[PDB]
């Protein structure tokens, strides 16, 4: 058996654009993901978030599912354009009403809300002004964050500024695969820098408005290994939490990042570093996959390995989640850590018996929860673990073709079908560990 600490937070996680649909309902502004997905060629099969899981209408049922499964924490995000349709200035009361109802319902049912302030749906109106490329986004983000704190901070006490800022900057502005779909390395590193400045401004406002809350930040991470017996050191520093935590904790970007990217950073970027060091309460780590890597004349290539893979083609390496937990304590020793996302996509099907027998997902989850347990036994201050995702949903540029849910969604009807993995995870939470 592997029992977790008393009060350990077992959660599930979603994001606004991925599940809600109704992106323009009730006076919401357009987001960059609305315009991106409505641009031909950007998203698989031309999928958009127009409907998604229709959570904008079915939110109560979904929460009742969380309650029914006995899950103790719900990580969800707020759509900035629902709250400020032009990004700054005017507040949309109906946007506030939507999240107020979700928040009150969670607390009613004894579920702890973990709110992601930014999970990629920037207001289109701000993108017209440069979005993450514009230094002024630190002010815009501050103003947005303030509205949320003032309206919800009385009940929500666990906050996350940014989800996966590396993805936002690099995948959104260098690779062009995510909104806003740009391919400019100088823009992308300006976005890295501004993401930090905006995160830090929001934390500052938080200290002034929610004196009894906790606030953190979420990073994507991969477990990188060398093909033979440094490129691994680069990938860790660039793609993992150090890109952001070295500034936050140490006041500069990591060494190998500066070697690669100093030319792409703003000229006096160091002048922002003391403000960026604003104290945070916890670090969220997302983890999905491992990668074998080797030098290649970013001077790094991935080497495909055997290993079981998910429908994403992501290699399943459970010891990565232990490694990254250990590594984060070793390098920056944050007071609290959460695994804010962990999960897998598989080609689920509803059997004739009306069940989704996703043993593959159960095995994936079980293996990773075990490794996180291990990190805990060896001193890592892990306070929680969130499965991505409660529901199958819009998987960004993959559209609906990738199902991550522990609850199956039949998009033709919007029917929810709890998967075997969901029943399994429910037992894990009730028992507060593996058995």
């Amino acid at each position: 058996v592997k029992k977790f600490p008393e009060g350990f937070l077992w959660g599930v996680a979603t994001a606004s654009y991925q599940i809600e649909g109704s992106p323009l309902a009730d006076g919401a502004g357009m987001s960059i993901w609305h315009t991106f997905s409505h641009t031909p060629g950007n998203v698989k099969n031309g999928d958009t978030g127009d409907v998604a899981c229709d959570h904008y209408n079915r939110w109560k049922e979904d929460i009742e599912i969380i309650e029914k499964l006995g899950v103790k924490a719900y990580r969800f995000s707020i759509s900035w354009p629902r709250i400020l349709p032009e990004g700054t200035g005017r507040v949309n009361q109906k946007g506030l009403d939507f999240y107020n109802r979700i928040i009150d319902t969670l607390l009613e049912k004894g579920i702890t809300p973990f709110v992601t302030i930014y999970h990629w749906d920037l207001p289109f109106a701000l993108q017209l002004k440069g979005g993450w490329a514009n230094r002024e986004i630190a002010d815009w983000f501050a103003e947005y964050s303030r509205v949320l704190f003032e309206n919800f901070g009385d009940r929500v006490k666990n906050w996350i500024t940014l989800n996966e800022p590396w993805v936002v900057a690099i995948v959104g502005h260098l690779y062009g695969v995510h909104a806003p779909g740009m391919r400019d390395i100088y823009v992308a590193f300006r976005a890295v820098h501004n993401l930090l400045r905006a995160h830090a401004r929001a934390v500052k406002v938080f200290r002034e408005t929610v004196k009894d809350g906790k606030i953190g930040i979420v990073f994507n991470n991969g477990y990188f290994e060398p093909a033979s017996e440094r490129a691994v050191r680069f990938m860790h520093q660039f793609n993992n939490y150090p890109l952001f935590l070295n500034p936050i904790y140490r006041g500069d970007y990591p060494e190998l990042v500066l070697e690669f990217a100093r030319e792409y950073l703003p000229e006096n970027y160091k002048d922002d570093m003391s403000e960026i060091q604003e104290k945070i309460d916890f670090v969220g780590l997302n983890y999905y996959s491992g990668h074998l890597v080797k030098f290649d004349p970013a001077k790094v290539s991935f080497v495909e390995r055997d290993l079981p893979k998910t429908a994403m083609g992501w290699e399943i390496v459970p010891e990565g989640i232990y490694w990254i937990l250990k590594k984060v304590k070793e390098e920056y020793n944050p007071p609290e850590v959460y695994i804010t996302e962990n999960g897998a996509a598989f080609d689920d099907v509803v059997s004739e018996d009306g069940r989704v027998h996703d043993q593959n997902r159960i095995d994936y989850l079980k293996a990773h929860i075990g490794q996180a347990w291990k990190a805990i036994q060896e001193g890592v201050p892990l306070k929680g673990y969130f499965v991505w995702s409660l529901l199958d949903n819009f998987e960004w540029a993959e559209g609906y073709s990738k199902r991550f849910g522990i609850v199956y969604v039949d998009y033709s009807t919007q029917k929810r079908i709890v998967k075997d993995s969901g029943y399994w995870y429910s037992n894990v939470v009730k028992n507060n560990g593996l058995e």
